[PDB]
């Protein structure tokens, strides 16, 4: 069992670093082979460019990134820092994303990590996406710390449902490539947590990773219910559309179908 | 009136760049003072660090960006790039974010732009946020070109409702700082769009800009319905919670209240 920890924070004194290192000690004691990826420490470049391709470009005039990136992968002409990361992606059974919440999403350095590493054919394919994604036998977690409390991200909060915020990350990025997303570890208002309570959070996180691989993941609508061709528009099957019309709740946050959204569908397991 | 355009594409030969240039010339046509912000061309730094503070750090031992960046702004110890961008904001009346949809969100360079430019005390404040935000006089628009199609992001699409994908950007980032978000300009299935069809998209976009200041912005639950208190935990007033009990719809995407979401809340204007 091998695991990969990705950390997007610039400081060592950060609670994210402490939250990272805690995961390491907890998993290593369980017999895990853990590798890390402090994005800031590596001086990782999150900005995609034509230099991501180390081979002869197919069209140096009109450059299209999703075209040259797929070709380079099949020929081994991606940037050496991207290939290095991809080797860790496949070798790792569990992937942990540790970061502070930043403007209702991941930090730029992490967003750019996704963009450069999740290259077509490697991470995803339209002939094998979501349920059939390359990373099927793999589980992903989100370990986030926010400045705001949990009430502010409640259904009756000022910012809105936190479930909505985590959707374009856990669904469209993680699950899209086959990943099984587990229940996110949410840390609301960490800047306002008493000293001896912070110490407890580290323990609840370390105890969790003792039996995390046997957890029940979040629910997504399986693609077995979609047409999955380019002429139908990848829409849902009418056999199912007529079935889901008698229900009160939608399938998921993005697959709500103009009706009620399942409580904590993106934070709590089904 | 002044307009700011923030372009996020590495390629000059991209349709996003065409969409930027066409938007520029259309505004200058109507006597707009147009300022541009080509991130890739500006070699903009998208990563936050203590390097963002040129002065002396309050605590180089235990460094915290949010609490340390607010200080530099107050005293004027911010990086020249950040300040040069913060001035373009304040000056302009209309902000346009031109970018390709990348992984169900914005490019890192644009995300980093938000992270370094939008600093506390300037862009936002716990007392002055959303409806009472600092940028409550200004308007913002999203101009997006996606790979997938409109049906893929339809309600029954494999990807899901675009309104959900657009919410954390428009509500959590734009509106949070006071902005008035207009109807996003979505260009689906680009690359599968014919040449003569791509020349018409530009003109229609240039036409919309003619009377875009007189458009209706997207709906967001007014902060008046909430108790802006920490003892109340910034929740909806019980007076308001008892009003929205006999209803079968929420107020927005993030304020669905476990109920239904108003159709096209993040793409189509109110009513
Ligand atoms: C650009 C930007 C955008 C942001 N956007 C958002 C947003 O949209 N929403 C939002 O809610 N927040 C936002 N934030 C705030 C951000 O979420 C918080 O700053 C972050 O979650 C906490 O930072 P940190 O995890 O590095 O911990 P720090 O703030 O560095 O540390 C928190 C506390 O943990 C303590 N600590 C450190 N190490 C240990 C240890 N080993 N044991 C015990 N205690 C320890 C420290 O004493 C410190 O007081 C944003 C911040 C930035 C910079
Ligand atoms: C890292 C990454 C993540 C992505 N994530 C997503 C995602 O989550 N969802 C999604 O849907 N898509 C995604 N995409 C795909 C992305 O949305 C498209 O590649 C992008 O929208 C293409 O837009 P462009 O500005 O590059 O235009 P281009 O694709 O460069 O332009 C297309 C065509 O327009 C023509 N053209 C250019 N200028 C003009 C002009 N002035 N007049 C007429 N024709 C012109 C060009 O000749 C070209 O053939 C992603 C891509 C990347 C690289
Ligand atoms: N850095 C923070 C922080 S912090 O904890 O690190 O200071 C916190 C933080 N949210 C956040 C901000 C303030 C407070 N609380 C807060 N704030 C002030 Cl200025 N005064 C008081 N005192 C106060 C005043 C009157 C009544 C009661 C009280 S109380 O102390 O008992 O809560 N409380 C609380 S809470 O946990 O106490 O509810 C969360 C944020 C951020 C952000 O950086 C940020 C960035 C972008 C968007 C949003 C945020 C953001 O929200
Ligand atoms: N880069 C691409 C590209 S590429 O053009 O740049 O090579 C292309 C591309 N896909 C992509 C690009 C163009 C179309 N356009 C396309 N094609 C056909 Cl055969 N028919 C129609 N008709 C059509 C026209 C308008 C509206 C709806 C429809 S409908 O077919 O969905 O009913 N449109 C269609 S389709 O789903 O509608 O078939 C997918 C994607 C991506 C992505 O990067 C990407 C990333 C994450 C998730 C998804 C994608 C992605 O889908």
């Amino acid at each position: 069992r091998r695991a990969l920890i990705v950390l997007a924070h610039s400081e060592r004194t950060s609670f994210n670093y402490a939250m990272k290192e805690a995961a390491a000690a907890a998993l290593k004691k369980k017999g895990w082979e853990v590798v890390e990826s402090d994005l800031y420490a590596m001086n990782f470049n999150p900005i995609i460019s034509r230099k991501d391709i180390t081979g002869k470009l197919k069209d140096p005039a009109n450059f299209q990134y999703p075209a040259e990136s797929v070709l380079a992968y099949k020929e081994g002409h991606l940037s050496p820092d991207i290939v290095a990361e991809q080797k860790k992606l496949e070798a790792a059974d569990l992937v942990i994303f540790q970061f502070p919440l930043q403007w209702f999403g991941v930090p730029a350095i992490l967003k750019g990590w996704f963009e450069r590493v999740f290259i077509g054919e490697f991470a995803y394919t339209y002939a094998a996406m979501y349920d059939k994604g390359p990373f099927r036998s793999k589980k992903a977690v989100l370990s986030i710390t926010t400045g705001g409390s949990g009430s502010m991200y409640s259904l009756q909060g000022i910012h809105g449902d936190m479930n909505v915020i985590l959707w374009p990350i856990q669904s469209g990025i993680l699950h899209f490539c086959g990943f099984q997303v587990l229940e996110s570890q949410l840390t609301y208002s960490i800047g306002h947590t008493p000293a001896d309570a912070r110490i407890q959070i580290l323990e609840g996180w370390k105890k969790r990773l003792e039996n995390i691989w046997d957890e029940t993941p979040l629910y997504f609508a399986p693609s077995s219910l979609f047409d999955l061709n380019f002429q139908a528009g990848f829409l849902m099957k009418k056999e199912v559309q007529d079935e889901e019309k008698n229900k009160k709740f939608g399938l998921s946050v993005g697959h709500h179908l103009g009706k009620s959204i399942p409580t904590d569908n993106q934070i709590k397991a089904r």
